[PDB]
């Protein structure tokens, strides 16, 4: 079972998604992609970038946001254990108490998440990774990495090789 | 003087470094780059890449590891409060307790750090990022972000909005 469900809404920049595929494979997360993507999906490019088949073969691809909600049995209005990562959020990523299988939703690199998705979530389900005043948002793949490793830490790193 | 010192040894892959520059500026860390660089350092290329001058203007550039140690007044026999990320490490990055002005050292994505650096550090100063069995290399910017945010969390996110 998926440590976390990492959900990218209309991702734009190929290397970010490539980095996230690698991250999810290393940590036991299930990656979900919501179309339209800003790049064309291509098995051959993913392999050339160094990704192994089993890293990308089992990614879930969703036609649109409501189809993602329906597929994952998330209540469209008040979705269970869905958190949106946004600079517009309230709690820090480390202030949420994660559970296995939580859904973590990230926006596109240029636009961020649409207003109708954020306006429908309560403040406590919109997570802001801390940044200094005046900052440029995070790189998308860095944002995902930070939240994934924080959640995994809280969970006691289930599935990690021990040293 | 710095909240945290992020130190890249022989940074290779130019977009990784760019992403780290932005991470450091967002979190309020002091970035150090130890030569030789694997790419050509050019303010005009950094700007074309989306970085703003204030993000890179105050980076500390060092000619080699010893020059870094000397600039920072660290003892090469056992550098104090320097934590090196390495698959050869013992504690998880989250299993050590960070302090203001700590040094967090990262080698290239693939090669990692040389023995002359790691041999001077005790086991508890060599940190690893946990991974599942049969994992593959994590992107270096993503790794640095993980370590930085864990250390900055432990400090109480000082400076965060
Ligand atoms: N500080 C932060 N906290 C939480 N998520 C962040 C973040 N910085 C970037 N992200 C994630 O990365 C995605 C792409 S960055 C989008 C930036 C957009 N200009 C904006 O107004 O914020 C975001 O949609 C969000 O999911």
């Amino acid at each position: 079972n998926a440590m976390l469900n990492i959900v990218l809404f209309e991702p734009e920049i190929p290397p970010n998604t490539g980095n996230i595929i690698r991250l999810c494979a290393n940590t036991g997360c299930q990656l979900h992609l919501i179309k339209p993507l800003g790049f064309t999906w291509d098995d051959k490019r993913l392999r050339r970038a160094g990704l192994d088949y089993h890293e990308f073969a089992d990614i879930k691809h969703h036609h649109d946001y409501q189809a993602f909600l329906d597929s994952e049995k998330l209540d469209s209005t008040q979705p269970a254990r869905l958190f949106a990562l946004t600079t517009k959020g309230t709690p820090a990523h480390s202030a949420v108490s994660y559970q296995a299988n939580d859904y973590l939703l990230f926006g596109p690199e240029t636009r961020g998440l649409p207003a109708y998705i954020l306006d429908a979530l309560p403040a406590q389900q919109k997570i802001r990774i801390p940044m200094q005043a005046d900052s440029r948002s995070m790189n998308l793949s860095n944002a995902v990495s930070v939240v994934v490793y924080e959640a995994w830490r809280q969970l006691g790193y289930p599935g990690a090789l021990l040293k």
